[PDB]
C-alpha cells in the first residue's frame, strides 16, 4: 500500500551500519559473520518480508546471504578504483588477494562491478531497490511477485522523477537488472572459494 | 539500425533446429545428452553469428561471450522446448524424461528439479516465443561482459547499445500485446529476473559436469566462429 517515495524512504531507513575489522582471511570471516546479523535486522525491513512465513523468510536469506554481502561491497568500493573496502579500517587492492589461491579472481568480478555502478552512476536510492530484489528474488511465491512488481514500479518511479525519457527508464531499468545476473554468478562462484554457509536455525534465531 | 519488428524477424529466423536422438536405457543417457549438446553447440555458434551485432565483435571476444553463455543457452533452449510437458524435460523430441530418470547419477536431480521450476515458470507467464529469442540473445550478451584497453571499452559500449536495442524490441512486443505501461515495466522485470535464475542453474550445471570427468576449448569454438 505504500507509495513509491515511501517505499524509498522505508528502504533508506532500513540500510544496514557500516561495520569495522576486528590472518587475512579470518578478518574477513569474522566480519561477514557480524554483517548478518545486520543484514537480518534489515531484512525485515523491506517492506512486505515478515508477511512471509518464518521458514520462507529463511529460505530467501539461505539463498541471498553472499549476494547481498557482496553487493553492499560493491557499493562501498565504488568511489574506490581498484579497491575493495570491505570496513574502513580494510581497504584493499587486488595485489594483497594474490595470496590466496582464487581469490584475485573473484576480486577482480567484484572490482569491474564497482566500476560499473560507477559508470552507470548508480544512486543510493536505486542501489537499495536493488539489494531488496536480490533478497526477494533469489530464494523464489504470489506475494513474493507483487512485492518484486511494487519494488520495479519504485524504480521506474525514481528514473522518471529525476527526468529520464520513457525508453530511457526501460533502458535503465534492464541494465541494473542484468547486473544482478552477475551478481548471482559472483555469489556461485564465490561459494565456491569459500568452500561456510550460516545454517538454518542459526538464521531463523537471529530473525526472531 | 533495425527497428523492434526488424530485430524480433532477424532472431525468428536465426533459430536452430530442434535436433533429436539416436533411434532406452539409463546407462546410456549420458552419452546420449552428450552427443545431442556437442551436436547442438555447432548451431549454437551460427545462431550467435547472426545475433544482430555480435559478429562486429572481435573474434576473440566472441569466444569469451560464447564460453560464458553456452551452457545457460542450452538449458533455456531445454527449458523452453520443455515447457509444454509439465514434469518433464524434453532434451529431443524423441528423448522426453521424467524426474524418476534423472535419479541415476548424483547431484543430476536437484538440476533437474531446477530446469521443471524454470519450465514451470515459464508456463505461468505464458512466455511467447518472440520474448524467448530475445532473452536468449540477451544471455549471449550478458553473461560474459562483465568478464572481459581502448578496444575493450568499445566493444562494451557496442554490446550495451545491443542490448538497449533488444529491451526496447521486448517493450514493443509487450505493448502490441496489448500491455499498459506498468504491465509492460513489470513483465520486463519479471523477464529479466530469470535471467538470473537461469545463471544459476548454468553454475550448478558446470559443477556437475566437473564432477563427471568437459567444455568447449578455446580452439574449438574459435575455429566454429572464424569461418
Ligand atoms: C558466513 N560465515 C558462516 C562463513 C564466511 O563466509 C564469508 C562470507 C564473505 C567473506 C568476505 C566478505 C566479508 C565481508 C563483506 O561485506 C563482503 C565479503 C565478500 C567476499 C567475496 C565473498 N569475502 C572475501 O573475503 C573475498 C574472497 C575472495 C575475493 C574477494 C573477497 C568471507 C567469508
Ligand atoms: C559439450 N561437451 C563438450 C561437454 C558436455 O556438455 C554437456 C552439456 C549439456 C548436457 C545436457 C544437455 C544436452 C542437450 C541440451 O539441449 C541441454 C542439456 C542440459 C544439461 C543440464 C546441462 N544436460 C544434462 O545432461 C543434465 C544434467 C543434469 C540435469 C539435467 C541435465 C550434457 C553435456
Amino acid at each position: 500500500s505504500l507509495t513509491a517515495d515511501q517505499m524509498v524512504s522505508a528502504l533508506l531507513d532500513a540500510e544496514p551500519p557500516i561495520l569495522y575489522s576486528e590472518s587475512m582471511m579470518g578478518l574477513l570471516t569474522n566480519l561477514a559473520d557480524r554483517e548478518l546479523v545486520h543484514m537480518i535486522n534489515w531484512a525485515k525491513r523491506v517492506p512486505g518480508f515478515v508477511d512471509l512465513t518464518l521458514h520462507d523468510q529463511v529460505h530467501l536469506l539461505e539463498s541471498a546471504w553472499l549476494e547481498i554481502l557482496m553487493i553492499g561491497l560493491v557499493w562501498r568500493s565504488m568511489e574506490h578504483p581498484g579497491k575493495l573496502l570491505f570496513a574502513p579500517n580494510l581497504l584493499l587492492d587486488r595485489n594483497q588477494g594474490k595470496s590466496v589461491e582464487g581469490m584475485v579472481e573473484i576480486f577482480d568480478m567484484l572490482l569491474a562491478t564497482s566500476s560499473r555502478f560507477r559508470m552507470m552512476n548508480l544512486q543510493g536510492e536505486e542501489f537499495v531497490c536493488l539489494k531488496s530484489i536480490i533478497l526477494l528474488n533469489s530464494g523464489v511465491k504470489d506475494h513474493i511477485h507483487r512485492v518484486l512488481d511494487k519494488i520495479t514500479d519504485t524504480l521506474i518511479h525514481l528514473m522518471a522523477k529525476a527526468g529520464l525519457t520513457l525508453q530511457q527508464q526501460h533502458q535503465r531499468l534492464a541494465q541494473l537488472l542484468l547486473i544482478l545476473s552477475h551478481i548471482r554468478h559472483m555469489s556461485n562462484k564465490g561459494m565456491e572459494h569459500l568452500y561456510v554457509v550460516p545454517s538454518y536455525d542459526l538464521l531463523l534465531e537471529m530473525l526472531d
